C-alpha cells in the first residue's frame, strides 16, 4: 500500500507502576499495527531497551540518553534513512526538545518530527515558545520534503492561537479530517471531569509532489491490560495518509 502508517504515543514512562506490563502492551500495539513510523514520548532507559528487543525490523532514534525522553521508530522494510537531528529547545525545564528524522518512501522525501512540549499548566508560557520553534522548523523544511510532526502537545485553551495558528500550508490533521468527535480526546481522567486533545499531528506537502492528504485516524490503546491498568495515562493516535 502506498499508504504511510504512523502511531504516536505518550507511553506515561514516568508513571513507573507495572511498567513492564504497560511496555508489553505498548509493544503487542505495535506488532498489531506494523506502522511504519512510530513516534513515542516520555520513555526512559528501561523502556526504550525493552522495545528494542522485541521490534529489532525497526530503526530507533531517541532524544536523550538520560532522564525521560522521546522516540522515532522506523519500520526499516518500509523506509530508507538518510540522517537525524536533535533541535534544543534553549528554555525548557523539562529537557524537552525536537528530534528530527530525514528518510525517504518510495522515492519521496519526508521530514519526521516529534516532541513532548513543556508540561503543566503554568508553563503555557514556554509550551508557545517550543510551539513557535516547531512550527518554525516545520516550515523552514526543505521544499522536496513531506513533513509530519506527531507529538504530545500540551495545547489547551488558546496556545495556538497565541503563536499566530498554524502557519500556510500546515494543518492539523484531526481538523482536517473533520475534527471527529471519536478519536479528539486524547488525555481523559474520566476514562483513563477532564479532557484534553494533547496529541496531534502537523502536516505540510512537498512542493515537489501533490498534496498529501490525511486518510483516516483513530485512537488506540483503550483497552485495560490483564494488570488492570492501561497502557498510558495518553491514547495513541494511528494515522494513514495519501502518499
Ligand atoms: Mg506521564
Amino acid at each position: 500500500s502506498s499508504k504511510l502508517s504512523i502511531i504516536s504515543w505518550n507511553v506515561d514512562g514516568l508513571d513507573t507502576n507495572n511498567l513492564s506490563d504497560r511496555a508489553r502492551g505498548l509493544c503487542s500495539y505495535l506488532a498489531l499495527y506494523t506502522p511504519d513510523v512510530v513516534f513515542l514520548q516520555e520513555l526512559i532507559p528501561a523502556y526504550v531497551q525493552y522495545l528494542k528487543k522485541r521490534a529489532v525490523s525497526y530503526l530507533f532514534f531517541e532524544g536523550s540518553d538520560d532522564g525521560y525522553f522521546t522516540g522515532i521508530m522506523l519500520r526499516k522494510s518500509r523506509v530508507k534513512f538518510l540522517e537525524s537531528e536533535i533541535i534544543c529547545f534553549p528554555t525548557t525545564q523539562m529537557m524537552r526538545n525536537l528530534l528530527i528524522a530525514q528518510v525517504t518512501f518510495s522515492g519521496q522525501k519526508l521530514y519526521l518530527m516529534t516532541s513532548h512540549l513543556e508540561s503543566t499548566r503554568n508553563q503555557s508560557q514556554e509550551r508557545t515558545k517550543q510551539l513557535r520553534v516547531v512550527l518554525q522548523k516545520i516550515k523552514e523544511a526543505p521544499e522536496d520534503a513531506i513533513v509530519i510532526f506527531a507529538g504530545d502537545t500540551n495545547l489547551r485553551d488558546a496556545e495556538v492561537a497565541n503563536v499566530g495558528g498554524l502557519p500556510a500550508g500546515v494543518c492539523d490533521v484531526w481538523e482536517q479530517l473533520g475534527k471527529q468527535e471519536h478519536c479528539r480526546y486524547t488525555w481523559d481522567t474520566q476514562a483513563n471531569a477532564c479532557k484534553l486533545r494533547f496529541d496531534r499531528i502537523f502536516l505540510r506537502s512537498a512542493k515537489t509532489a501533490p498534496p498529501v492528504t490525511p486518510d483516516h485516524m483513530a485512537l488506540i490503546g483503550m483497552e485495560k491490560l490483564d494488570c488492570g491498568r492501561y497502557t498510558s495515562d495518553h491514547w495513541g493516535i494511528y494515522c494513514t495518509f495519501n502518499t
